DNA sequence: ATTGAACAAAATTTCAAT
DNA sequence: ATTGAAATTTTGTTCAAT
């Protein structure tokens, strides 16, 4: 009684699964056209084909909406990326930095920046602007070396010229050998407004770094072997070469208290201090950053999304 | 890449499919022209926004898998719909199949076998490269000196390695020796010994099966000198790693195979995964005497072919 | 229930413009 | 690149035709 069903699941099934013609199917059946489509119809209405709108926003939002509550933030962006691998994550969230700092950035802001391979992807994005009266700081040390391009300098220039300024250097390394020399550094005319204005921006961005021993901080030599091995093992990740800890609290003062760069608990002060990171190897730092409640503002994937909020 | 367009693009599809609207209608709603959503429905199937299932009695597919699946004594069994019953049409779509699943099979430290093959080669181009570690690829067949078709051996092989972060192991030797002894010492070699070791090692191995009319050249190139010719064709039902057998499985000539090159076929069996592509409404014969043989534990074929081997 | 020419409404896609 | 207009198949739909 149903060889009909049969044909009628056969031809649609050709008609979906091979992208055929409904004379293509008409063809093999030496049949006529306008029958394969009324045989179409009734597999549709018996539910033979079966058409579903998957719609991933409505999940995104939702996920944000817990994440928002969680970490007790003001925005969190949940980006979707087709992969859980760290390059693909790292791509989606670049472009959706780029847009948001667009969106966001209105004329008069003093926004920091930082350094990184994730900053610098971010910042590529064109997100040029007609803005007017902003200028744009650097928030993170620098280095004399390494093995990688830090991309830093074209990181900063490039939001600079975005936003019709230029930019502001902090032209300081990372890391004195001595606290005291780092003090009387930090205070000098110069240096001082930089990290001044540093304090004073109302828009920061900042990603937060790994553990793993191929951090560049780990590979240039402005750190102890001995303290690196103990520093390591109380700092989860750093924000501008800070280190946190699984709480967010400074693990080394000590340390810190010789590291450059706009200090950490004034992002906490900060109209919009923006953490884009991602990745399922860097889960462990934006735990701590966020517990820290260094940003109040979160761009992150689904995949460290969904390992933040269900764990 | 506009979040906006994402939605509308979304809700549009979901209003032609759900409430069943014309684009003409959707057109009217959005305030757009008709050329436009009809573009819109496009890009939701392109970005898989909107999933179009089939759904049917088992017979038709699924169990028609099971069915063999145990009747063979299979560890796995997919059947994958090809479109037309012709070897080419069916060919294409198992290929790409094959692809698939070696990309979902392969997992870091694997000893993955493979062999030539018009249909291996094709496989292979449609192989999805993989972040995977420690994987090392070994040729498994003999080769040529000619041949009047270009056997993409070579490059089979390498698009595997590649896809796989390694590089090929090849097996540098020719598919027969004249004499037995020869091909003996010649395995005995400390270099190649290494290879048909590794061969041997392989947890996974890929193949497809040689018909009897297939190897023809085979039979052309001056080997088995004819008074074998014809003990080959009349008994023997194909040939996996250009070895032969029978219906039941069983190496046709033991005198031929123990001049032939390649890694054993009993190994075959060993192997935690061993991955038989075949297909064919002239291959058909091949397909029942390999699974006999209890070579594969894993089929991959066609809908055609799949039910020409539950009629038996 | 059921074909299928012939017609008729419905998508596809090039063509031209912005 | 994008949007509509325009033409052309592509899908549906009346009609009993040869």
């Amino acid at each position: 009684d149903r060889e009909k069903q049969q044909l009628s699941i056969e031809a649609a099934r050709l008609y979906y699964q091979s992208d055929y013609s409904q004379q293509q199917i008409a063809e093999q059946l030496n049949i006529s056209r306008p029958t394969v489509s009324r045989l179409l119809q009734y597999a549709k209405e018996k539910g033979y084909v079966q058409i579903r709108v998957m719609d991933p926003f409505e999940d995104l939002d939702a996920l944000g909406s817990i994440l928002e509550e969680k970490y007790g933030l003001l925005e969190a962006h949940v980006v979707f990326s087709p992969t859980p691998d760290y390059a693909g994550i790292t791509h989606d969230l670049s472009r959706y930095g780029a847009e948001y700092m667009h969106e966001t950035v209105k004329d008069g802001d003093i926004v920091g920046v930082s350094w990184g391979t994730t900053m610098y992807q971010i910042a590529q994005n064109m997100q040029p602007k007609q803005v007017k009266g902003v200028e744009v700081v650097q928030l993170k040390g620098g280095i004399s070396h390494s093995r990688v391009n830090t991309y830093s300098a074209e990181t900063i220039q490039l939001f600079a010229e975005a936003f019709q300024t230029m930019p502001r250097y902090l032209p300081l390394p990372v890391v004195f050998d001595n606290a005291d020399v780092k003090r009387m550094v930090e205070k000098d005319r110069h240096i001082e407004r930089i990290i001044e204005m540093g304090k004073q921006a109302n828009i920061a961005l900042f990603t937060v770094g790994t553990v793993r021993d191929e951090a560049l901080l780990f590979r240039l030599g402005y750190f102890n072997e001995e303290e690196k091995a103990l520093l390591k093992k109380q700092a989860v990740g750093d924000i501008c070469s800070r280190f946190f800890d699984a709480k967010g609290n400074i693990c080394s003062s000590a340390i810190n208290d010789r590291t450059i760069g706009v200090e950490l608990q004034d992002l906490r002060l900060k109209e919009r201090s923006i953490l884009v990171a991602g990745g399922s190897r860097k889960v462990s730092s934006i735990h701590g950053a966020l517990t820290g409640k260094y940003a109040n503002v979160l761009i992150i994937d689904q995949h460290t999304a969904r390992a933040l909020v269900n764990d």
